[PDB]
C-alpha cells in the first residue's frame, strides 16, 4: 500500500520500472525487449483504492519515441494492480500508429499483457 | 497543434498541454459516468511525427479520483492528432474498474471518442 | 418487426445485405470497398429486445476468404441496431489475422463503424 | 482441429463444429454473466489457412437470448486457432448491450478468453 512502485516484468521480456506517487502519478521507464530500447512511461492510478479484494485501477502511456528511435506510435495500457504474494498488473492495451486518413481504419492494435514482480 | 482545449462528442472537456519532450499534462472534465469536476490527466505524444501526411500518435490516462469523488476506475485514450483546417484527435479508449478476480471479465469498457476544438451540437 | 433485414452502408464504401431470422439468426453477404469483394456474413441478434427505448444487440463475423482471395483473417462486429427515420447500426469491431505466436501481439486491429440504410 | 468441445479460463463451454465451407455452428454455455444453459452461436473461420506456421483466423457471435433468459446483449469473439502440443483458441471479445442513446458510451465490454480442449 502501495505495492505498485518497483519493477515489473511481462511474459515476453519487456520490463518497466515505475514510481507510484502519493498524488496518483505513475512515472517511469519502459524497456521493450540498452537505452536504445528505453522509453518514458507516464500515467495515473487510484491513490485511494478499496480494501475489499478489488484491484487498484490504473493506466499509462508510452509514446515509442526516444533519442534513438521513433515508431510514430503510442501504447496505452488500462488495467488493475492485484496485490499479495503473487502480485500482478493485468492490462488491456491499445497501440495507435500515426496514419493517413485513408489508412486510419487500421491504425489501432488491441491486446493484453500481465506483468509480475518476478521474471516469468 | 495539440496544446489547447478540446471537446469530445458528448461534451466532455479535455484541456491539454504538449511539452517539447513528448509530455501531455492537463485536466479532463467528463460529461458522463461516475465523475464530477475536473480530473488530472497525463500522457505522451510523438514529438517528431512523420512528414508524409500521417497523424501524430498519442495517448493519455485519467484516474477517476479527485477531491470530491472516487470511482475506483481509470480510462486510457489511444489515438492520433490530425492537423489541417479542422484539427481533430481521433481516439479509442479503455475504462477499467477495480474488480475482484471473479469479476475481472467485466472490468473493462471500450469505446471511441473524437475530439475537436469546438463544442458538439 | 426487427427492422434489420435489408441493405446497410458503412461510412467508407462497404455494403452488406442481411436477413434477420425470426429466431435470432443473421445471414448475408458483405461487400468490401464485385463478387471478388463479396464474403459470407453470419451472426446473431436479440430477437426480443427491450421495449424501454434501448437498441437491439447484435454481432456478426466475416472471414476474409471467398472463392477468389484469402486474407487469412476475420472481422467480428459487435453493436446495436437503433430504429427510426434515421435507423443505424453502431458497431465496434475486431479484425484478427492468423499469425505465428511470435507475432500474435500484433494479430488484432480494433475499430468502429456505423451503418445506415442510405449511402 | 477446430471442431470439438472447448473451455475458456472461466470454465465456459464452447461446443463448435467447423463446416467445410467456412461455417462455425454450435452452442455456448457461460460460466459467468446473465446467462443460463446453452445459447446458439454462429461464426466463420478460414477454411484454407496459411501453411507458414500461422494460426487459423476465426470469429463467432452469441446473442444472450435463449428459451430461459434474455440479457439484451451479444458477444463476439475474434481470434485464431493455434495447433500445438495443446491446441488453443486465443481470442479477444466485445460484449455489447442494448442501451439507450444516453448510455451508449458504456454499452460495450472488452476482454480476452483463451480456449483449450481441457477444462480448468
Amino acid at each position: 500500500e502501495a505495492g505498485i512502485t518497483g519493477t515489473w516484468y511481462a511474459q515476453l521480456g519487456d520490463t518497466f520500472i515505475v514510481t507510484a506517487g502519493a498524488d496518483g502519478a505513475l512515472t517511469g521507464t519502459y524497456e521493450a525487449a540498452g537505452a536504445e530500447s528505453r522509453y518514458v512511461l507516464t500515467g495515473r492510478y487510484d491513490s485511494a483504492p478499496a480494501t475489499d479484494g478489488s484491484g487498484t485501477a490504473l493506466g499509462w502511456t508510452v509514446a515509442w519515441k526516444n533519442n534513438y528511435r521513433n515508431a510514430h506510435s503510442a501504447t496505452t495500457w488500462s488495467g488493475q494492480y492485484v496485490g499479495g504474494a503473487e502480485a500482478r498488473i493485468n492490462t488491456q492495451w491499445l497501440l495507435t500508429s500515426g496514419t493517413t486518413e485513408a489508412n486510419a481504419w487500421k491504425s489501432t492494435l488491441v491486446g493484453h499483457d500481465t506483468f509480475t514482480k518476478v521474471k516469468p
